[PDB]
């Protein structure tokens, strides 16, 4: 087959198989999972590990022995299985106090209490072992424009990363934080929409060596982005600290569909790129079994991630090894885009009259890219027409 | 009136009202403009300044002194008006030449001759006394995945920005750049699609200081997102250096409508932010008047651009000035979100009770946030209801 | 200032102002209303009259003696404030039976259970008076290929149609329905996407006179569709039945925000057109009063919805009233367009000669539309510059 | 492998091959190609026809002399390679004459041009063998609103192409006519943007039976809309007379990438509706290769178009062959779907106690559809890894 084993890194959240079905116009489908019977049905499947939102393993407002009691349980399931935490998060936009946002919120003791709800959950994060820290600002934002100042809103946002920062640094903890895009919803329209604006408020952090992106399929696709294209910018800015595998059939509501599904292309290059790119983290899959199904379907839609991330990744080492393809790579000059346009530097570029008195600029343009017969070529491997 | 004067600092590029009406579906319905005419009816519209793209101002492959003689009747014209040359730009997108881009093309000669073709108009710009250089990369891009490898493409881009950044600092020339972002078309993605991937960028510039971004309304709105913030973000970085302004209807192609048109509520939040965070730069528009228009057209559509600002800017002016609004703000906690979160630090949070462990979560998520009535006071100062 | 009487006809669904808030990412902000303080609420804000899902009125699951107390309880308040009923509905999309849809669900048995729900509550509306009854088939589509064979659905969808139209002309009931279109949301994609494929189903129908669409401004612009040119088309079909009126910010998750925000252009447009077409039906309110406010902040929503209908109004009346604009109208032809093209034939127009061979086409190329200085007539009015 | 033979229809435009590369920001990248050349090249394809717009086969202005010599050497080519003439068209879209339309032009004489020039090339695709005629009312719309008043837009559509109707019932010609819908492009909105609103129009026409559609992949894409979804509403019409394949990579600028690029798994699901469905037309791509490309480049582009479409008719005609495919169908009731929901009338249904009195709403809303396995099924064999 194309069989998962915990060497390929899968990893699944307690919310993915374990959402109910309640969706904006209607009631749930599907009966709460126990997030014990979901570590030893993942563990079956062939997954490595499994991540978390503090309310998925701690009911909201549990007592602090009913908090032990439900960590105790969980660490059981996973001393047993062999499964393994790599990353934990917060859930900063289910309870009615967080409909302003958490870091954000136009209410100063909301923004506290936002700070240290994340606090307590990342001291039981690192004893678990996870060494990512996700943020994903779902409510940071607004539907309407006088509601937040934008610049005050992103003061606040960094006065809280940067909280965080000197938190973990004086407690010696070894992990690092992960900020998840998302340009819109459940919010008219979100603060850092997008890996770019992500990547760049990273820079104005105190410690910015701390954080990098978390970046999920179908967010970008929701605002009709290139995905393969802005993870090669947050790799090319050593950022790309985790990501989020799903599937998005273009501009609408978040849906959340299982990898392979939506734009099965882009998947295709996705893999390739990070397979080429050799990225060694979490294959991690934030997906939402559709609501028609019953707890039969929720496991083989979680199969299914797995198994499309591993039929995508021979075919794009099939791609990448032929003899026909590295030549057709040669043919459209991808090897000359590797080579520096001017590593002599800007006096002997301007001394140079081959490159603008005596350049043929009409027999340069008429050099064809070759790129539809490499396209072709990659759409045959693909779909395994070669 | 709302009548333009050149203290309204209102520019215009040579190609907005000097675009024929050729487009991907038919050919031109207007004769070409020439130049002088262009700085002519345009001084005499209230228009503080032009700018151009070398090819707009010299026709590509000029002999030496065929370029003398139109930059010295140019010249000629703005002595003669007042009108100033704020900010210059190069085509590295019309010529057959420039099909797989600029800096970015996988054939090393041509990113050579993109590189020579710049710097020579960057000494034209000096001349003129411009004082920012665009750069928009519309064919840095690709239609396919394997036509780019966007990590070695990102490489060579920023070759070229450290190369242009050397020139302008040993010449001495106090000139700075600003990065165009676009999503889409011609290519079928382009390189750096919005304001927050251009931030991130330029932070990997050897000289970061030297560059900033140039902003435009219909492009952002091509990616669904909303302008008004990515320009906060920009100016909350201090890298909002020069913005073109404009319309679009939605997601489609860019349509470079007059400003007002389009989105008219984000241009009303557009000019509210450019007013209040007293950006001092050049209101550049970046438009196209309708092909189905005749010259006249053209001049009446440019007189709506600068039109529709002034009145956008008074009412902004009227709707901050109001006590009503004011204090509707104070209601929905704007001031609050000034407030530091935890201006005494991460110790005294974590000691302090009422932060989380005695924290009325539900007395707090019952306070209304008053954003619907804050908003509606918004909506009859824009229709002048108030 | 601007308010609203019972001529202006409008009309708010017991869901709207009833919203509670929880989202997909959320839980309820506000407490649930009681129908009767919505009536009593919606009376004094000036409206004139109520609409409802069944299961809004009456809980899912009442016996046939506590219906019968919530709809007497219902019927006093109607009684004692003079509100009418103009329209209703029923909920087929929220209950978990119908997660796979109502007319067109898979399972046989669910879809007579649709039929017989809504056969219920037409005879409810019809002894209230209403004389609309709409479908929102919100659950009718897939998200994925091969779970629903369309053409066999639309042979579903056209039966149940068929079955309730046969069913109200046994009863001799005056009641017409209307079908309210949607092209994603809940579902990946819904059966019948926009008004044009609501329009040509009906053509397909037993007795296509029952049957019209009731159009919602943000479901048209979630395909970035234009929603004053399809009501156009939708009165040019004598199908105009009902409007739902509310605000969306783009090609995103539904919104609906309150009328006037989001596509505040486009809202001046519809209301020109209704205002001039003569439509006569009610103006529903079909938005939600974001979950940001409490119920203060609803009532203010709520009241916004109508005062920028009557704004938009004024000012298209003023538009359309004004003399500079009507000769606008004349210098840009729209008086030729009412002429035909050939009244007397296609024999006459080919005898023609001064219609091809003797037709100067670059003179007639050369006329400017005039059609930028219109616009900017009508965006002065809007914003009451005139 | 997979190759391209006379019973599989595949025809091409004369412009799509022929396309030389210029769009709204740069100049052509290839030359002209002669028609007789483009004939002979897709013969040697494997090619069963060709398509034109007059004025790609006959230079716009040519006198009748040059107009016959133009079509001698066109029909030589054709005779002598057996190649068919399926479908016409007219340009009515180039010519800066048309820049606000042809059939709904404000101007009453460029109407009455546009209905003499489509007459003329009726007769000439008449005699040429073509049956269907195709309209794409490229500039039929507006950038702004009241520029076009669209009920008055729609009766001289209606009046042009019922005028179109009369000629060829006169003469006697066995001619279908085609609406091609797009959403928007080159205008702000197109009428008539979607297949479902084409359709509704038809059914208003003084001879319904002679119009259909003629849907283009990308266009409706373009709205995000589903392709296959609508084309199954076609063909429940009897309406699909005529189809365009392409590629489309979401919403934005009209692409026209080859078949098979784009949205991948659409393209599946709808040539497993096309075959299944038993279409008899002709399978003609309307796309451009992208102006990157030389002409080696164009002809591997074409050649990729008929290839992507035979992979996916034989990875669909092995989908449905599957009996683990069939049985999972039953799984998921699609053969339910097929029967009546009530075949024996509203009486019977009304009598029946178990549709809604005794009827099991929770044991039916337990039921899972087992829609992901079957789609997993799906998406193995359009991978070949099945
Ligand atoms: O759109 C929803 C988000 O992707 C959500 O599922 C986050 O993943 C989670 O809050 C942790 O990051
Ligand atoms: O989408 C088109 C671009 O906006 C173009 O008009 C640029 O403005 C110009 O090349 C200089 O920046
Ligand atoms: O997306 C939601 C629909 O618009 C819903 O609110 C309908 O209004 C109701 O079911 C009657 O048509
Ligand atoms: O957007 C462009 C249209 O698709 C065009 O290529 C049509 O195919 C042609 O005019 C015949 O309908
Ligand atoms: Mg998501
Ligand atoms: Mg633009
Ligand atoms: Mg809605
Ligand atoms: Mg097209
Ligand atoms: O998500
Ligand atoms: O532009
Ligand atoms: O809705
Ligand atoms: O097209």
């Amino acid at each position: 087959s194309y069989q998962p084993t915990p060497e390929d890194r899968f990893t699944f959240g307690l919310w993915t198989v374990g959402w109910q079905g309640r969706d904006p116009f209607g009631d749930a489908t599907r009966p709460a999972l126990d997030p014990v019977e979901t570590v030893q049905r993942l563990a079956e499947l062939g997954a490595h590990g499994v991540t978390f939102h503090d309310d998925d393993l701690i009911p909201f407002g549990s007592s602090d022995t009913e908090r032990e009691s439900h960590i105790k349980r969980f660490r059981q399931a996973l001393d047993a299985t062999g499964m393994t935490v790599p990353m934990a998060t917060t859930n900063l936009f289910t309870h009615p106090v967080f409909k302003d946002g958490g870091f954000t919120a136009n209410d100063r003791d909301v923004r506290r209490y936002a700070l240290r709800k994340t606090i307590r959950n990342i001291d039981l994060a690192v004893e678990l072992g996870a060494k990512t820290y996700v943020a994903w600002g779902g409510r940071e934002g607004a539907e309407s424009g006088a509601a937040k100042d934008v610049r005050v809103a992103l003061d606040r946002m960094k006065e809280a990363f940067d909280l965080l920062g000197e938190y973990v640094t004086s407690q010696g903890y070894d992990t690092r934080f992960a900020i998840k895009p998302k340009p819109n919803e459940p919010r008219g329209d979100i603060l850092l929409p997008t890996v770019g604006h992500a990547l760049a408020f990273i820079e104005r952090l105190e410690r910015p060596e701390l954080y990098g992106v978390n970046p999920e399929v179908g967010h970008e696709q929701m605002a009709g982005l290139n995905f393969p294209h802005g993870i090669a910018q947050a790799l090319w800015a050593g950022k790309l600290f985790h990501i989020d595998l799903n599937g998005q059939s273009g501009i609408k509501y978040d849906q959340d569909l299982r990898f392979g599904a939506g734009d099965l292309r882009a998947a295709f290059w996705l893999v390739d790129l990070l397979e080429s790119a050799g990225y060694e983290g979490p294959r991690h899959f934030d997906f939402k079994p559709p609501r028609t199904e019953d707890i039969d379907g929720v496991w083989a839609s979680a199969a299914g991630c797995m198994r499309n991330y591993l039929i995508l990744k021979e075919r794009a080492a099939a791609f990448r090894a032929d003899p026909e393809v590295q030549e057709a790579l040669r043919a459209s000059r991808l090897d000359e885009l590797a080579q520096p346009t001017a590593a002599d530097g800007v006096q002997e570029l301007l001394a140079d009259r081959t490159a603008f008195e005596d350049f043929d600029v009409d027999a340069a343009a008429a050099r064809g890219m070759a790129f539809e017969r490499l396209d072709q070529l990659a759409m045959d491997h693909l779909l395994g027409a070669r």
